[PDB]
């Protein structure tokens, strides 16, 4: 009875990229999810219970992963090369702190729960592949759904651990003192412990419990003041005027380009939508590089229905095609006039109405020039 | 005696050495005046303390966490935890930290190159 030697054995403490790898992968952490998914839905269950090879249904799909995940280990013996190295992985030694224990248990037939959640590593998989289904192909993205993919993992990591340390016991007690609270119990005191709020309402009772979640919270502290400064931004700064335009039928509209400035910009709006007008039904459009300034913004947002804003450059005929140049009426170019040179802003608009010429050589363009 | 000289002897020094000394001589002296008692109340209130849950109680006393498991019973007891905190919570916020924080991660590409025959 609470055998050890078995599977920590099994444990091993001692120690005939492409398509082929992708189909593999993607199986290895879908089963994953599912077994974890039995996992949380099993928690509930005690630790230790007795279970015949044809007894439990829901086991034998625990089973056809279990031998899924022997096929993977007989990969990982094909993928080892180095096998220093090979069981220096850390994904390979969770393998191996994982699947032949689970070996052991079946083989004497009883259930036991422990270090049987340590898959969660694996969850951190599909961020890569997420990119090769073309869902987020951009770098920010991808850089903080594998990050938030690793917090959730260590998430359900400790919350195992912590229930399991829990649940368990001082072994020298006879572990009679284990307290009684569910996984989302767990969930919730490792959000009291995280979040440095310290509720105490309930706590870890075991001792080896809080010599564990000592050094834990400080190590948890630590990467989360590591890697928040690289979590904030991230909702900051993504591109918002990447967009097309959408014509709308019966209405026309024009596009300026060219230097565009805030006294500039303000100028041209305030003597272009003068109230003392017959009727304006025009939608007035800007391409440029910089981002627009608050300011800028602020006059965008309290000329919400009149003037859009996108970035890009007159250069690209992507961009044109983007703003949809064919159905305006007239093109505009504002020139700066107070540089050094004044020659390069001319040759700077000469570029922009060859450009727009060669684009559609039909359209109206009017432009500044010193 | 011949450490590994690349920094890290010299953050282990202005770190680890001076944190786990006063961790550890916190502890003790939460665990003598908890299990000293009051003097001029003849030591009534003397709480039986273990080590593992003075340094435990160290810990949460320090950082954020205000964990109503364990506390200080007595009047001495609560000045010294006072200040420990207005000590600790000073220091884990400006001095020693922010080597740490600094030191980062080690060299991307500090490696030598194998020499493979045959190529």
């Amino acid at each position: 009875q609470r055998m050890w030697w078995a599977f920590l054995a099994s444990s091993m403490v001692t120690f005939w990229q492409t398509l082929t790898g992708r189909v593999l992968v993607v199986l290895v952490f879908a089963l994953s999810i599912g077994a974890l998914v039995i996992y949380f839905i099993d928690s509930s269950n005690p630790i230790e219970s007795c279970q015949n090879f044809y007894k439990d249904f829901t086991l034998q799909i625990d089973m056809a992963f279990n031998v899924f995940f022997l096929l993977y280990f007989g990969l990982r013996f094909i993928a080892a090369n180095d096998k220093l190295w090979f069981w220096l992985e850390v994904n390979s030694v969770v393998d191996f702190f994982t699947v032949p224990p689970v070996f052991v248990s079946v083989y004497l037939n009883r259930s036991w729960l422990g270090l049987r959640f340590l898959r969660a590593l694996r969850l951190i998989q599909f961020s890569e592949i997420l990119q090769f289904l073309n869902i987020l192909k951009t770098s920010n993205s991808i850089k903080l759904v594998n990050l938030l993919s690793i917090f959730i993992s260590t998430w359900l990591t400790a919350a195992g651990f912590i229930h399991l340390v829990e649940n368990s016991g001082d072994p020298w007690e006879n572990f009679q003192n284990n307290q009684a609270l569910t996984y989302w119990e767990c969930v919730y005191l490792l959000m009291v412990t995280m979040s440095t709020v310290g509720y105490g309402d309930v706590y870890a009772k075991t001792t080896l419990g809080r010599l564990f979640m000592v050094f834990f919270i400080l190590g948890g502290l630590a990467m989360f003041a590591s890697y928040v400064p690289e979590i904030i931004e991230l909702i900051g700064n993504r591109k918002k005027y990447g967009g097309s335009y959408s014509a709308v039928s019966g209405r026309k509209h024009i596009v300026v380009c060219g230097h565009i400035t805030l006294e500039s910009v303000s100028n041209f709006l305030k003597d272009f939508l003068h109230k003392d007008r017959d009727d304006v039904n025009v939608e007035i459009v800007f391409l440029h590089n910089i981002s627009p300034n608050l300011e800028l913004e602020a006059l965008f947002k309290r000329h919400f229905t009149q003037v859009e804003f996108y970035q890009g450059s007159v250069l690209n005929p992507h961009d044109l095609a983007r703003v949809k140049i064919e159905s305006a009426d007239a093109c505009l170019i504002l020139a700066n006039k107070y540089c050094a040179d004044p020659d390069a802003e001319d040759a700077s608009n000469i570029m922009r109405v060859i450009s727009i010429k060669n684009y559609h050589p039909k359209i109206r363009i009017i432009t500044q020039m010193l």
